[PDB]
């Protein structure tokens, strides 16, 4: 029967992948229903998007644009949703009986309580907002463990592909972001492919004096700021630790500048199983829809030939000392992720807003992590969810006040 | 609560890699037990493993060494195998309530009976042996068909990356060999792929003057002269091509021969999505022969790390059809079906052979080939088993003597 799916964020990149692969997935055979689209702000996009795919429930976040929803929708003949706003709306729209299956395409704040009203209801949640998993990846396993039935299913393209390589039959056994889950699918090691980002030719003296325009000049300005100092690697060898529960020894960034391989598992036999396609998003989301299923798609077969030639390097922790941050970061455990997420997007805006250089992000971002102090873990799910939200703000909070004194 | 093996063929290479990796995988715990071992001919290297592995069956093929098997194995104090030769060993064996899974790593008729008698016994059989499956590709179907239990689990280093590849939430569904595998497990589509052997960069003109000392001297990785010389024409990947379409149900228009030089992506598998996933290691056969003992589980080794940093580059191209026609040969005859398969393993053993001992030149070979499968005519497939077999062997005996005919001719 029908895959019942709600997009949180439909406006935003996953958003429209999301759709857009449904929608052609669709055209093949009839087996996603788009029960519900949430959006900020975009009143006039959600509606477009209403027209076309004609959900049960629509949600807007802003107050401020909620009646205009409503009168634009009613020109759409023959369509009478149930039209939400609000934190209040999203909630409703995670506690329908007739949904089965929601993406989380929005960040922040937004995203993490998104992410938890889709848990506290028993759903698969396909999520590609890595720094909730980063910052607030102890919550989440904490709620996994309470709401037994409930999945998270990555969509982060690297971490999607570490999924696709995995044995369903063992999966099935676990789910992602439980402890043991390495083990029970036997996994030994992990090759976290990257792009390597605009700098991996640039020397010391050249990164010196890079510009936040050298970095930008195609994805969204945060994540490619992030892909510039590979603190998006960084943050993305978190996630891998808590997703699949992956020791930080055992987790290797190799850079892979054709962006081809996704990422790599090796098992505890050495046997090593990787996913592969051109650089992609459509794969990755519809395969948090299907699985354990695949279905046909009519994109385009990879030519394996025509790619001819694919490389391999370690990355420079002394060119790229974020990565190493982030290593450091998730040993040290505790809270120290949470730290350093809060203090890259602090550093990260800075340098994108030409307010600091390069190597002023890892300084910035390495003296916030020396100046926390390990915290006892909160067994309650709600105290818990407060320590973090306390230390994010206190660690961006830092961040600012290490900027501003040396400024 | 030990998986229980028997090793056909304990002294070639797939059986010595075998017993390397079962070793180090019973350092500490009884993982397996290596409860028989068989040899063509090989009696002081079986002695010797004897010695070490003490298993309850020995067999030997050439029953003109089993009396001095029996004479050898007297020197081993406080152990008492059964000591068997000939195919009634084979059969024994196989038939042994004690033995769980069997590795086949003989060729040629000892390799398809072993394999048959395996199937008949309801064992799990870890299938090194390409030739049967191309031989007998159909008939092993049949076979599995009548015995349920029975299992066919990849070895050939290529079809064990197919399988390691594949979901084993779906594997656990089908199995080897069986309508409808593809289907159930998504395929879309094989890349099947191959070193190229030593003459992949030769021109035409370069490719005419080959030899066999040329395939076999200082080759990069070390293996057996029939397997060597097939690499060098790339008949071993025309084969490989049939065993993947009846291993694995795929449709021969979608397998792609992808010559991948580095040897560390073994084989890769494109499902319905788009998606491609691959198996890569350093070039060997410890990790596939292992996989097909514990699958559908994975165990500890001490293996190197793949380092694909190291590694730092692979590459990727289609083969020259004009350069390797034995390629087009083996999908020409797998397209056709029927016994097309068989009279192309056999021809191929003939052509092979005269070139290995400078009977015959480079495109001799795949023109032998191609004149005793446009020779063969089609015929009716027995519906009983034992009939199919006789047929089989019947096919395989002519398409020899026809190659042979046609060297004997124009020379
Ligand atoms: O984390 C990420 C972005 C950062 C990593 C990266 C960058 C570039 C290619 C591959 C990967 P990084 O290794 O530099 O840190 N992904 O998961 C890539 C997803 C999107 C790739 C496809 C696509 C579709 C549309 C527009 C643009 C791209
Ligand atoms: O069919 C084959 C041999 C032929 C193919 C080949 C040749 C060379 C490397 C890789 C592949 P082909 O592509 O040229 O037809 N395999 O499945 C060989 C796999 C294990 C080779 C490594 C090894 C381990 C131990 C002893 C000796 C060697
Ligand atoms: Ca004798
Ligand atoms: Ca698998
Ligand atoms: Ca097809
Ligand atoms: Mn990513
Ligand atoms: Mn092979």
């Amino acid at each position: 029967k029908p895959i019942n799916v709600a997009i949180f964020g439909s406006t935003g990149s996953i958003g429209t992948n999301a759709l857009n692969i449904i929608r052609e997935c669709n055209k093949i055979e009839n087996v996603f229903n788009v029960k519900a689209l949430y959006v900020n702000k975009s009143v006039n996009e959600l509606y477009e998007q209403a027209r076309e795919f004609l959900p049960e429930y629509l949600c807007i976040h802003d107050k401020s644009v909620y009646e205009e929803l409503k009168e634009l929708v009613k020109n759409i003949k023959d369509y009478k949703p149930i039209i939400l706003c609000g934190d209040e709306g999203m909630k409703e729209i995670c506690s329908s009986n007739s949904i089965d299956k929601i993406v989380i395409g929005i960040d922040s704040f937004q995203g993490l309580y998104s992410t938890m009203y889709a848990i506290m209801n028993n759903k698969i949640v396909a999520l590609a907002n890595k720094e909730s998993i980063v910052s607030a990846g102890f919550f989440l396993k904490k709620l996994l463990n309470i709401h037994k039935n409930a999945k998270i299913i990555p969509v982060d393209s690297e971490h999607s592909a570490i999924f696709q390589c995995l044995d369903n039959n063992k999966v099935l056994k676990t789910k992602c972001l439980q402890d043991n889950f390495s083990k029970i699918n036997n996994i030994n090691k992990i090759f976290l492919c990257s792009s390597g980002g605009p700098f991996q030719n640039l020397t010391m003296d050249e990164l010196k004096n890079v510009t936040s325009e050298n970095a930008l000049k195609k994805m969204g300005k945060k994540i490619t700021i992030d892909s510039a100092t590979m603190m998006n690697k960084g943050l993305e060898v978190i996630e891998t630790h808590f997703l699949f529960d992956v020791d930080y020894n055992d987790i290797e960034v190799i850079v892979h500048k054709e962006c081809i391989i996704h990422s790599c598992v090796e098992f505890i036999d050495k046997s090593v199983i990787s996913q592969m396609y051109y650089p992609d998003m459509q794969i990755p989301i519809l395969y948090s829809l299907t699985w354990p299923d695949r279905i046909k798609t009519n994109l385009k077969p990879l030519d394996l030939a025509q790619v001819s030639t694919l490389t391999f390097h370690k990355p420079s922790l002394e060119h790229f000392p974020c990565i190493k941050l982030a290593y450091q970061a998730g040993i040290k455990g505790n809270f120290y992720p949470t730290v350093l997420n809060a203090s890259n997007e602090i550093a990260n805006n800075l340098f994108l807003n030409n307010k600091i250089k390069y190597f002023d992000i890892s300084s910035i971002i390495s003296q916030v992590l020396e100046s926390f102090n390990s915290q006892k873990v909160s067994e309650n799910s709600e105290d818990l969810m407060k320590q973090i939200l306390q230390i994010h703000s206190w660690a961006k909070d830092k961040a600012t006040d290490i900027y501003n004194k040396h400024n």
